[PDB]
């Protein structure tokens, strides 16, 4: 049944990656070479192309991604010739670096060997390559409370964090055939962050807010052509709202509205002030605001929207259904001033995509 | 086919509703009369407290509807009696004076007659009993677009419009037998209407906005025990982000928020300035400040939230399950810092129930 799951998907793919590079007429023999390597060795190994048009049709098909419109420049940055640690550490360090661009942010995905026997070759343990800590104790909460997990297990393996608000998590991930994860801080010099100021209140700098430029997820495994990259770490740049609206915003986040309404100077006391309302938009400008005043890529929730449309006038036009998750894509502040909210999307699952996987950990 | 689909529902809500009554003993014989009554004229009539418990399993049953924590205190007033025009425009206009009750919103039904062979009795046009009429001309508009199509309907029957933007458009239904419905004009006097002011931006006036107190929905049917009741206007009273995020606000409502910009004076120019979010939470504070000065009823989103997740905590302590339409029970505006966003809800249909029909014109 696994060769046969492998063989369905191969087809299927491999048929339509070729439909799109104009190489129809190459889908027979190359078909046929896989099914034999296939029949050989229980698994194929994708040419440069497929891997690299792969990746671009998984973004294509995410159906919770309102940035998809540049699903065609992904920069995809093949490592399947990793085999050593330290080898798998200068790449996800390399990733940083190319990807961050001095903060013109670059859409790149780095790409480790894919599972053989459903035997992964590299296991990263960070949700993402660049995020902060998150402690409790005493019932006083520090940092990232979504973190607190990955937290608690970095600091089995001897790391220790310095318990500020944002201290930044090493690199952790396992090599095939080790028991426990290595770790690796993270140098500061190629991780930059934004200070949060808001263009008109200066008191906002009082927050001591601040977050990280580039979001590049590495817990989700890559499927393409029934090949199972579980380890293939991938970065766009942040919608603010993402951050304003979210991360800055929850209640099980950094919980900061009562705070920030205090900075702008208005009462939280009565639901009917609107006061979260407020503070959410005062918070979300000002996220804005800092990333371009550092010079480090965001988009704004309505710009975001503007070019979701064109992608879907693309994929139209293109003859490609589209498909999409309406409750992801509408953003968290305004979504009735987008034209999301206000049409429906079929969230059909189509493959290549990204999917999550279990944890290693917890 | 159509005994056996009213049979089966009859007996699943007289049942259902006489076990939340304490009436579970009587169901065999109520069920009895019942087959035989549809045996013999192909259809039944529900009691007093049938009807009034079956509108109020209705509301608790409206997956998209927030206000559903106070289902059981749904006034609801039988009309099944009334047979002609004057019956129900008088009927109507108390509906009115009784659900507005000089500020102090009072939840209520009018139930008229039932459908027979799927025949209406009484075949109300309007969408809401109170709502403003729109115009288009040379490319020109006046009002409210989505009453556009009404309006025309009104205008051709001898009704004329003044084309202001807050015309009230005048009842207007159909009786049995008669080929065209009949339109009165409401008496101003039992129209509450809300100018909308801000509490801190003396300039807000200057846009000379206004809505109406009470919004009563006029053109679903309710379905009770296989009973088609057409005709049975109802009301709550409003949440602020009906009136402030989408009656005012959307492009093809109203349209204000660019307006709203320029009086609480702001730039309208740039996407990242987030002038539409700043706009919308300045009017959506405005219609709340507006409705508690003039002592009209009306709840916050954030309060809203906090009696719909009463509700959830009611029905999961009294063992019914809960359904809901998640992309319907979030807030147009700061979604994300209310509860709902965050689960989710089975979106299951559940009768009694409201539902749409087709419109009469158009
Ligand atoms: C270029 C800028 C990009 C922007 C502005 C953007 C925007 C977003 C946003 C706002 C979300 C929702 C995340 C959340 O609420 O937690 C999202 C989800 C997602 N994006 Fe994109 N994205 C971009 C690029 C990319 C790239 C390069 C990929 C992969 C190649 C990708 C794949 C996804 C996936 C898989 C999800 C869903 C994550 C999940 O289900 O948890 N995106 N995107
Ligand atoms: C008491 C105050 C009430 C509040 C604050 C409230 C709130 C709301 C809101 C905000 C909506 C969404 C409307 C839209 O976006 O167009 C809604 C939908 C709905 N409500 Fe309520 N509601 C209340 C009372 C009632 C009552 C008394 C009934 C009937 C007995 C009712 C039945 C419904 C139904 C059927 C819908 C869905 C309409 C549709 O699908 O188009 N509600 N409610
Ligand atoms: C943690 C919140 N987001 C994912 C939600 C999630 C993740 C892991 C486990 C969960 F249960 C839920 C993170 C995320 C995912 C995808 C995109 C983004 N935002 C971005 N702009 C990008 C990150 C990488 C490419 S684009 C954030
Ligand atoms: C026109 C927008 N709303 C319904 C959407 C709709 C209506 C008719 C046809 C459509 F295609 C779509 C109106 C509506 C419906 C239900 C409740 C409310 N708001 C209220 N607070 C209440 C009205 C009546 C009881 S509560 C508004
Ligand atoms: C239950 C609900 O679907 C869930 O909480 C979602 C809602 N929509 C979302 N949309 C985005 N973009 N990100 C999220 O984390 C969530 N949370
Ligand atoms: C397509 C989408 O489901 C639709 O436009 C909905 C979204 N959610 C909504 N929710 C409410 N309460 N009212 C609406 O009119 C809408 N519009
Ligand atoms: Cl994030
Ligand atoms: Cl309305």
């Amino acid at each position: 049944e696994e060769k046969e799951i492998l063989w369905n998907e191969a087809k299927a793919f491999i048929a339509a990656c070729y439909q799109e590079l104009g190489k129809a007429a190459e889908v027979k023999d190359r078909l046929a070479d896989i099914k034999s390597e296939i029949d050989l060795t229980g698994s194929y190994v994708h040419t440069k192309e497929e891997l690299e048009h792969g990746a671009k049709m998984a973004w294509r098909n995410s159906n919770r991604c309102i940035g998809r419109l540049f699903w065609n420049s992904l920069n995809v940055i093949d490592r399947r010739d990793v085999r050593t640690k330290e080898e798998v550490r200068d790449a996800l360090f390399h990733h940083i670096e190319t990807a961050t661009n001095n903060g013109k942010i670059r859409p790149t995905i780095t790409i480790f060997p894919p599972e053989e026997k459903g035997e992964k070759q590299v296991e990263i343990w960070n949700h993402q390559l660049i995020r902060y800590a998150g402690y409790e104790s005493d019932g006083e909460r520090i940092g990232d409370p979504a973190s607190c997990s990955l937290t608690a297990a970095c600091e089995e393996l001897g790391w220790r964090g310095e318990r500020t608000d944002f201290d930044l998590l090493p690199l952790i991930f396992r090599m095939k055939g080790d028991e426990q994860p290595v770790w690796y801080e993270l140098p500061r010099s190629l991780v930059i962050e934004v200070p949060i100021t808001h263009p008109d209140i200066e008191a906002f700098s009082d927050l001591e807010l601040k977050w990280y430029g580039v979001p590049i997820i590495s817990d989700m495994k890559l499927e393409v052509g029934g090949i199972h990259y579980n380890a293939a770490p991938f970065n766009g740049w942040y919608m603010g709202t993402e951050i304003g609206a979210r991360n800055l915003a929850d209640e099980k986040r950094y919980d900061k509205l009562k705070k920030v309404a205090s900075v702008i100077g208005i009462a939280a006391d009565y639901n009917t002030d609107l006061w979260k309302d407020q503070a959410l938009v005062e918070l979300n400008k000002a996220v804005l605001h800092s990333y371009k005043k550092q010079g480090v890529s965001i988009v704004d929730h309505h710009t975001a929207a503007s070019q979701f449309k064109r992608f879907e006038e693309q994929a139209e036009e293109a003859g490609r259904k589209l498909t999409g998750d309406w409750t992801w894509l509408i953003p968290p502040i305004s979504p009735a001033a987008t034209h999301i909210f206000h049409r429906s999307y079929d969230n059909s699952i189509v493959k290549p995509n990204y999917f999550y996987q279990d944890k290693p950990y917890e």
